[PDB]
């Protein structure tokens, strides 16, 4: 079963069992000056503190961020700001992959963005331990876990705040199959599919109701045989 | 006179007048992680760089930039990485620098979860608001670069160039980001790498080493490096 709960995510996950999520691939909702920003920062946190709680011993996660540029240019460092803020909540930080998404003649010219950062967060507490056809079913071929485990990716333009083989990249490379993968801002659900698609039980929770019904008429269509089941909350008729 | 000062960072840094440098070029000094205490030494030592920052944002003039070529500390037992670069722009923020997009040097059983080693290290651009200083018409044209080599320097990722980082990395920057004339300083100037660059652009070099032995070994590549040149070396 694979499920995408609608409200509000600290909530939502503040509901569900300690150390019952393996993996969380997600993309902070930033379409959603410092004090905008510091508290916009804030609401993240509480997201982290849930998913900190929920992740298993050594399971990790995974934010995709791309820095927000918006009297003078300059850039919000929202990737920076993350991963610190991560730390102050336990988190162990892991060596972030680089997507690059984006592949006069004088000094000082602003130099265009061309990439986000795919944070790693993992939970301490120990190792992994998974079934011998975990293992067999979720070892990757040489040559995938060549081009997946590398620090820079440049084979997947942008354009959903990420593709869906970025996602499915992420879910195999970081759960097994069987596993809980997690998303706490679905939006249409890209996470939710990759996951599925790849023998992984698919989690998530995603604000707008709209966006919930995208997601699963998106999911029947890109997860063969499967249906994403949406939750409104409190569904007592 | 490129000048090279023998002594502490921050207080050599808080010697010199406000507004006087162009351009900061820099690497922060190497620092090995040697239950919460190790990152507690870790902050500790922001805590120091933070301090140079400062004067750094003092000395620097108006819409000039301190860029800093930054690697996280890796160290795998317990695996675990220190988010330097991301730890360095937080707290420059803090100091009151404008956050521009750094630039990113690409230097460098098969089953989930296995760590992906380190190949990057991050060039960041910290910029002082204010304004910016606007050069001369001679500056600016012989500062112009290129077509080919202002395509190849301003993008996100240079993978062209393989301590601490090449001159050539150093040459990129100061021709980047200063123009001839320009001062540019680096308050930990090792070797000199950042030095020689600037001198070898026609840019003014200016240099902070804590150990006068590192101090003495720049002088003499300088010399080497700078044909004709020499890079006077003080204790204070």
């Amino acid at each position: 079963v694979h499920r995408l709960h609608v409200g509000d995510a600290r909530e939502v996950l503040a509901s569900f069992p300690e150390a019952s999520v393996h993996l969380v691939v997600t993309s902070p909702p930033y379409w959603t000056h410092i004090e905008d920003y510091e508290a916009f920062l804030d609401e993240l946190d509480r997201v982290w503190r849930e998913v900190f709680r929920l992740l298993v011993p050594g399971g990790r996660l995974v934010i995709v961020v791309g820095d927000v540029a918006v009297g003078r240019h300059l850039v919000f460092p929202l990737h920076a700001d993350i991963q610190v803020r991560c730390r102050k909540l336990g988190f162990d930080n892991l060596n972030p992959i680089i997507w690059h998404k984006h592949t006069p003649y004088e000094p000082g010219a602003i130099i265009k963005t061309e990439i986000e950062y795919i944070l790693m967060q993992r939970k301490p507490g120990g190792y992994r331990k998974p079934t011998q056809e975990q293992r067999e079913k979720s070892r990757l071929p040489k040559e995938d876990f060549h081009r997946f485990f590398r620090q820079i990716w440049d084979d997947i333009p942008g354009e959903a705040p990420f593709p869906l083989e970025l996602a499915e990249r992420l879910v195999r490379m970081f759960s097994f199959v069987g596993d809980v993968v997690l998303d706490p801002f679905a939006g249409t659900g890209t996470t939710l599919i990759a996951a599925a698609r790849w023998g992984r039980r698919a989690l998530g929770v995603e604000l707008v109701p709209r966006y919930a019904q995208l997601a699963k008429e998106r999911f029947a269509r890109e997860v063969p045989g499967f249906s994403l089941e949406v939750l409104d909350g409190a569904t007592h008729p």
